[PDB]
């Protein structure tokens, strides 16, 4: 009893019936009345398993259900079978119910809630359920949803539970004036507005209660942004939250005041108590009237903030505004009294503000802001000053890392919004035949034959064997042509399509061979191999051409810089489309419209119609929304064009929705969103972010990398996705692995905070330009490359090297693809150093990833040198075109200089690919990660700045012949070179340095030999100079205490040298006396004094024989370092250097008693004292002992053991062969002659009194000739 083979709808979710009265096609969901006279109605069934479908009605009836006016309605189709009471009819015959009384109140749905409140807007009103805000038409430009004054005057939720408004739009209640909502949420609130934009409401008029409103969602716009409410007046919100985006990147130049929660306070009985927003906003001032303030923002008159809570991320451009973490412009533009200003108490603030104070913007001195926190994070400021620099701003109370100890400010956290409606599948059993265990596999089979009788199904699912792969759980398929993702059905039904790629649950992909073999002009109908198992496209083959021949012409004609566009999007006439970066796109796009919207006819619903109804409500559709229509299509064709293999897809994400399942959806629905979105969700810099509000929760993917994941799971499979980044991408990536071989293993994997892939990183959390990924996939040629070491990601342009020695093309691709490997293997080298050398097991935070952009400043072949043209945006390079604009990251570029914004690194002089660029590499390194990486673990010490720590301590040296104490971690320089005249250097780091006791024998060997020469001038000093020439040959250091803006205590010191009087240069007669005096060499030391934070390094060759022990906290700078790299002559790295500079015996002196008052809080103050007691308890008392112990030690050292194979020419250019230096009496000698002859008519003009002296000549001569005897610094005895 085979049974016979028909069109039937089955999982019908809902049913729709629609008209073509006055021409346009609207809903009559409800009262048809009489029968209509003339049936030009079509209806359209919403399925929850496959699309939609559109069938003409034919017969309107009223019949009686229960004596009432239930009218029936049959539709017409070809051979639509439809099971009715267990029975099938042969027609879909279906019955619409009169009305629901829902609309005496807004109880129920929101498109009824916006009608019942327009009536009367003052009373009583309870949310029932949670009600989508997607069935409001939002309007052309209306304001708000609900647009009456005073509105929602008791709109509570108490009722039951708690209701969310979901998909809101734009603002809700347009005005409050003495209107109370409480216990509302918002729960995707995606609002842009050109005027003042608020979640709730935009303004609050009178006493407007706002409490246990949550609103989550991302609000962007541009004369104003709000949290809750763009301005509040003598308004007050208790209990209240936020966590979503909120962006104001627009170039406007108004008095906007933008905050996370509420955008003005002027009320003065308006208050914020027990609030909390987590808001990662960002913005760009432009000018200094702007404020962003998260909480709040400009408080005014005596608006008093209480426990509230901002723990989100703040990215200002430029700190022209005033821009704080918690509280913006507190100051009022009336007079300036402390109480009029506004209030802060117990408020907390752990925001990573950037540009900007972490409390309040504008300090003055009757400050109001009583008890404020803020904990350890980000508070850079760009200060921009000639060269570009960055500094902390210093202007807030600091706190721990205890954080949830002081959590208990806001003590309400959040409340379980309940859920929108389910509205599921609701899944055949009983039919003609029917076995148990195929039951999963006639679903299997459902999805091969879409709109046919349950009775096929089954009988084509008994036809499946066990051997074959169709007993797992199966996805929608994909016709394709050979590997081309066929969707114009009509066009290739007749050409035999050669596959179909099944994509089961497992993320596998299986190819069945397709032929057309079974015909019907109603729906195509194709054979899958050997296994007679029939597969059919969702799509009944209507004529496309009357559709397309109406709908082209018009979306022919459209403009990327015209009216409309501009109107669809929500752009002022001021700003400009730049920042889109989809113009190319949409030409290309307006070209060749026809494929694609034959593609997207295709793929939109199921046209089983062939009255013309149908097709016009498809045309009308499509013409009605043409400028959102054809922005979403650029959209989606400029960011998806990445190929997984020979598969692109393009066709799979912005067609075929059902891939991943959920084929409810339609591309056209889809489309008509993005388009209409607005001007932030097209905007290329939120690429990752639009996927999970458009695209993603309609195709059936959470996220935008979950997508790629899973559509290289089912294309291109065993396969690591990161090899498949590399592959696809025109980007030429460099990737180093460090030569130990533990990390080397480490490094392979793909775990995160450990791989080296570039998609294993830019794809991972706690990532700042995470959406880098996709215009990376887009590349067009190879102008951008990415040297992805460890702990490294850095992004340059080719466009950058471009000169007038490299052309263009051919020898400039070369060079810097040469370059680029050359510098990651520098990276790398210096990480490898630095990985060996500390053994604290910090090492394993030494895999933190921060991007290194380079300046913009991109040079044209005509230019000679590297061009100094910042190239703001929209340039006509490819480079900033393609990348880097659409990944805009909004850089200060200043013509000189290099600045570590604390997140990444930036060159804007320094090329990062020359051997200059790892130089400047180490330094920025350096004043990034000191705090946590390179130092033990805990911070810098309290005194010492970031400056510190990078130019004259933990950096390699400026260049090879420097006669700086540096360490060369990076450049490896070969003795084939000419750089081996004057080395004074290390030969080859990695190597030398195998471990920390290495990098402690080299710095105890070389300072062995700095404490022989230095005593040896020494002993020639105080024996064989006199008093005239003794002055000028020395100068006096000593340590000042001045008042620094930071801190409030002067216990700081800074180093000032001076020049001597006679009366101390005649006392100065023994070298113990040099020590003690505190006297160090003027050849290389100016005379002028020292600043904090300065770029002051100590010479090699210049003796500094003073031992300023600064007994307060902090050393200074010139006497720091020597002291410093002193003691790491005396203790290794992690004993020695890092406890002096690392203020790791802070806590010590708390206990002790030595205390200061940092940011407002007690803190321990390591002192010198301090630091020699615990460093070495017994050894030494005074720092004068500890010199002149290391002093006596080098004594009896070189007294005894020193070799006789130092050969120092100290000649004219008559080359000098040997003096054979065989004791250091000779070279005592040769010191006492060369000191008196630099006395001996000196010239002391046009500076530079380092290599016209005949002294530092011998010195630097010995020190290259005993470097050169052994391979490198190991022993000098």
């Amino acid at each position: 009893t085979e049974p016979e083979k028909k069109l039937e709808l089955r999982n019908v979710s809902d049913i729709e019936l629609y008209s073509q009265t006055n021409g346009t096609y609207r809903q009559h969901v409800s009262l048809d009345g009489i029968p209509e006279n003339t049936d030009t109605y079509f209806v359209k069934v919403k399925s929850s398993a496959f699309k939609d479908v559109y069938i003409p009605v034919a017969s309107i009836t009223e019949e009686k259900r229960n004596g009432q006016s239930v009218y029936k309605i049959t539709a017409k189709a070809e051979k639509l079978q439809q099971e009715l009471e267990n029975k099938y009819v042969d027609n879909f015959t279906f019955y619409l119910d009169k009305k629901a009384k829902e609309e005496n109140t807004n109880f129920t749905s929101f498109s009824n809630l916006v009608k019942a409140i327009n009536q009367n807007p003052s009373g009583t009103y309870h949310l029932a359920a949670s009600l989508n805000a997607n069935e409001v038409e939002l309007g052309p430009d209306e304001r708000s949803y609900i647009k009456d004054t005073f509105t929602g005057r008791l709109i509570g939720e108490k009722d039951g539970k708690n209701y969310a408004i979901y998909n809101l739009k734009k603002p809700l209640f347009e005005n409050l004036s003495g209107a109370t909502v409480e216990k509302l949420s918002l729960k995707n609130v995606a609002i842009s507005g050109k005027n003042d934009i608020g979640s709730l409401a935009n303004e609050a008029t009178n006493g407007t209660k706002i409490k246990q409103v949550h609103v989550d969602g991302v609000l962007a716009g541009e004369r104003g942004v709000g949290g809750l409410l763009a301005k509040a007046d003598q308004s007050s919100i208790a209990e209240s939250s936020f966590k979503g985006r909120i962006v104001n990147t627009y170039e406007t130049t108004d008095a906007y005041n933008i905050g996370g929660l509420v955008g003005h306070l002027t009320g003065k009985n308006a208050s914020i108590a027990k609030s909390k927003a987590t808001v990662t906003i960002s913005s760009n001032t432009n000018r200094s009237d702007q404020t962003v303030g998260g909480l709040a923002g400009l408080v005014d008159q005596d608006a008093h903030i209480q426990n509230s809570y901002a723990e989100g991320d703040i990215n200002n451009v430029k700190h022209f505004g005033k821009v704080a973490g918690v509280a913006g412009y507190l100051w009022d533009r009336t007079s300036g009294e402390e109480k009029h200003a506004g209030e802060l108490t117990n408020v907390l603030s752990d925001v990573n503000v950037t540009n900007g104070n972490a409390i309040t913007g504008y300090h003055y001195t009757g400050m109001k802001v009583a008890n404020t926190f803020s904990s350890k994070a980000n508070r850079v400021f760009n200060v921009t000053l000639e060269k570009d620099e960055v500094v902390s701003k210093e202007s807030f109370e600091e706190r721990g890392t205890m954080l949830d100890a002081s959590q208990i400010v806001s003590k309400k956290a959040e409340i379980n919004p309940l859920t929108l409606p389910t509205v599921e599948p609701l899944s055949f059993s009983k039919i003609a035949h029917y076995q148990a265990n195929r039951a999963l596999v006639y679903k299997n089979i459902e999805k091969l034959l879409p709109f046919y009788n349950k009775s096929t199904i089954v009988k084509y699912g008994n036809l499946v064997k066990e051997n074959s792969l169709l007993y797992q759980k199966e996805l929608l398929s994909a016709v394709m042509m050979k590997d081309d993702q066929v969707i114009t059905d009509i066009v290739s039904n007749k050409q035999t399509a050669n596959k179909l790629l099944l994509h089961y649950n497992d993320h596998s992909s299986e190819k069945f061979d397709l032929k057309y073999q079974t015909d019907f002009a109603n729906l195509a109908e194709y054979n899958l191999g050997n296994t007679g198992l029939l597969y059919t496209p969702n799509q009944f083959l209507y004529d496309r051409d009357s559709i397309v021949k109406e709908v082209l012409p018009e979306l022919q004609k459209l403009d990327y810089q015209s009216d409309a566009i501009r109107k669809t999007l929500g752009i002022s006439p001021e700003v400009k489309l730049t920042e889109l970066y989809l113009e190319d796109q949409f030409s290309k796009t307006k070209q060749n419209l026809g494929d694609s919207l034959k593609k997207l006819l295709s793929a939109d619903a199921g046209l089983a119609a062939d009255n013309s109804v149908t097709r016009g409500y498809l045309v009308d559709k499509i013409k009605n929304n043409k400028e959102a229509l054809l922005l979403g299509l650029t959209y989606l064709e400029r960011w998806y064009n990445f190929n997984y293999g020979q598969v692109n897809v393009k066709d799979l994400v912005m067609y075929h929705p059902d891939f991943f399942g959920k084929g409810n959806t339609s591309p056209l629905d889809t489309l008509i969103e993005l388009g209409k979105s607005g001007f932030n969700n097209l905007l290329a810099k939120n690429n990752v972010d639009t996927y999970g509000i458009s695209l993603a929760s309609q195709h059936g993917a959470t996220d935008l990398f979950s997508t790629l994941e899973h559509y290289r799971k089912v294309f291109l499979p065993n396969t690591s996705n990161n090899d498949w980044f590399k592959s696809e991408t025109k980007a030429y990536i460099v990737e180093e692995k460090s030569t130990i071989e533990e990390v080397k293993t480490k490094q392979g994997l793909a775990g995160t905070k450990y791989s080296i892939g570039v998609y294993d990183r830019i794809t991972s959390a706690t990532w700042k330009y995470r959406n880098m990924v996709l215009p990376l996939l887009t590349l067009p040629e190879r102008s951008v490359f990415v040297i992805s070491t460890m702990s490294s990601l850095g992004f340059g342009a080719y466009d950058r090297y471009r000169s007038s020695d490299h052309k263009a093309g051919k020898a400039l691709n070369d060079f810097v693809e040469e370059n680029a490997r050359e510098t990651a293997k520098r990276q790398r080298d210096h990480y490898d150093y630095w990985y060996r050398i500390l053994d604290e097991q910090s090492r394993e935070k030494l895999y933190r990833t921060i991007l290194l952009y380079d300046a913009y400043k991109f040079g044209d072949d005509t230019t000679s040198g590297k061009a100094t043209a910042e190239a703001k945006f929209d340039s006509s390079n490819p480079a900033m075109k393609n990348f880097f604009g659409p990944v805009g990251n909004k850089v200060v570029h200043n013509q000189h200089g290099a600045y570590a914004t604390g997140d990444g690194v930036y060159y804007m002089s320094y090329r990062m690919l020359d051997k200059d660029g790892a130089i400047t590499y180490t330094h920025e390194m350096t004043h990034d990660s000191d705090q946590d990486i390179y130092l033990g673990g805990y911070g810098r010490r309290n005194g010492l700045g970031p400056e510190f720590f990078a130019k004259g301590l933990l950096q390699a040296p400026d260049q090879p012949s420097d006669a700086t104490i540096t360490i060369n971690s990076i450049l490896k320089h070969s003795k084939s070179d000419s750089t081996e005249g004057s080395r004074l250097q290390v030969l080859d780091p990695t190597e030398r340095f195998q471990n920390a006791a290495d990098l402690q024998n080299y710095v105890h060997n070389m300072f062995d030999l700095i404490y022989m020469m230095e005593y040896l001038e020494g002993q020639s000093i105080v024996n064989k100079l006199s008093v005239y020439q003794k002055m000028a040959a020395l100068r006096k250091i000593e340590n000042k205490y001045v008042k620094d803006p930071a801190d409030g205590n002067e216990v700081y010191a800074t180093n000032v040298v001076k020049e001597l009087t006679e009366a101390e240069a005649r006392n100065l007669n023994s070298f113990e006396s040099l020590i003690d005096h505190n006297i160090l060499s003027a050849r290389e030391y100016q005379s002028g004094d020292y600043e904090r934070n300065g770029y002051y390094t100590i010479k090699l060759f210049a003796p500094i024989y003073s031992a300023l022990s600064s007994e307060k906290g902090t050393p200074g700078d010139l006497m720091g370092r020597r002291i410093a790299y002193e003691l790491l002559a005396a203790k290794g790295f992690k004993d020695g250097m890092v406890p002096y500079i690392s203020n790791q015996y802070e806590e010590d002196a708390k206990q002790q008693g030595q205390t200061i008052n940092l940011y407002g809080k007690e803190r321990g103050l390591v002192t010198d004292e301090l630091v020699l007691k615990k460093v070495f308890d017994g050894k030494y008392k005074t720092w004068a002992e500890f010199k002149t112990a290391m002093y006596q030690e080098r004594v009896d050292q070189f007294g005894n053991l020193k070799q006789v194979t130092f050969k120092d020419p100290t000649k004219p250019w008559p080359s000098y062969g040997t003096k054979t230096i065989n004791n250091v009496d000779e070279l005592q000698a040769l010191m006492d002659q060369a000191v008196l002859k630099d006395a001996e008519g000196p010239r002391w003009s046009n500076y530079d009194p380092e290599i016209d002296s005949a002294v530092h000549k011998l010195k630097r001569a010995i020190f290259k000739a005993y470097l050169d005897q052994t391979n490198d610094f190991r022993s000098s005895i």
